[PDB]
């Protein structure tokens, strides 16, 4: 099946998922000199005080910190969004080197990693139905640069030893995702897609302008995970990012001047 290697990577995905060459694919390069400030965009509303994390899973492509999305406990609203979107999970995409790893780029700059907090539109009832709609998901993307450690990320880094391989999961309760946010909520937004198969064009992307900083030791631990399952040849989980796709007929809007 699909992956990130030379024979099953992003350049091959279109054979099984033709929408890979679609009109609103993600990620994209964010050209800061052409994004337009939109004074009508509202401040984002991130309400994570009642967030309930449950588990962390290595799914063979990344690791997902899953939340209870059976109630409106952790929701995203406002910004370019109409309605309420519930947090279902967050994960990261990262590189083999600090100079690459993010999916979105800013003026062609690649960050060491990118965090995606995935939310689905409650008007569709469940994640599976939401991904079949143009406004089904809202993903909050946050860039990671290497420098000072991010205290709020350490609990995630420390549990990785227990989910080293594909299919492994571990209890991960009481994790506060607010500890992964930068100070500012200024953002860019554009209509896009899932960045891994099925690549459905169901995402309102909201990418924060301010990166968070993580330490080299923290990212190094992400690179010790495995794409493979236990007992299989070790293939380090690194460079699990899709490169920038054609913007085509889309405009990226900025919430700030
Ligand atoms: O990478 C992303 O932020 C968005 N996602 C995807 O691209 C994707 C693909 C398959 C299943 C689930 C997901 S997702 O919602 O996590
Ligand atoms: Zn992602």
């Amino acid at each position: 099946h699909w992956g990130y290697g030379k024979h099953n990577g992003p350049e091959h995905w279109h054979k099984d998922f033709p929408i890979a060459k679609g009109e609103r694919q993600s990620p994209v390069d964010i050209d800061t000199h052409t994004a337009k400030y939109d004074p009508s965009l509202k401040p984002l509303s991130v309400s994570y005080d009642q967030a309930t994390s449950l588990r962390i899973l290595n799914n063979g492509h990344a690791f997902n910190v899953e939340f209870d999305d059976s109630q409106d406990k952790a929701v995203l609203k406002g910004g370019p969004l109409d309605g309420t979107y519930r947090l279902i999970q967050f994960h990261f995409h990262w590189g083999s080197l600090d100079g690459q790893g993010s999916e979105h780029t800013v003026d062609k700059k690649k960050y060491a990693a990118e965090l995606h907090l995935v939310h689905w539109n409650t008007k569709y009832g469940d994640f599976g139905k939401a991904v079949q709609q143009p406004d089904g998901l809202a993903v909050l993307g946050i860039f990671l640069k290497v420098g000072s450690a991010k205290p709020g990320l350490q609990k995630v880094v420390d549990v990785l030893d227990s989910i080293k391989t594909k299919g492994k999961s571990a209890d991960f309760t009481n994790f506060d995702p607010r500890g992964l946010l930068p100070e500012s909520l200024d953002y860019w937004t554009y209509p896009g897609s899932l960045t891994t198969p099925p690549l459905l064009e169901c995402v309102t992307w909201i990418v924060l302008k301010e990166p968070i900083s993580v330490s080299s030791e923290q990212v190094l631990k992400f690179r010790k995970l495995n794409f493979n399952g236990e007992g299989e040849p070790e293939e380090l989980m690194v460079d699990n990012w899709r490169p920038a796709q054609p913007l085509k007929n889309r405009q990226i809007k900025a919430s700030f001047k």
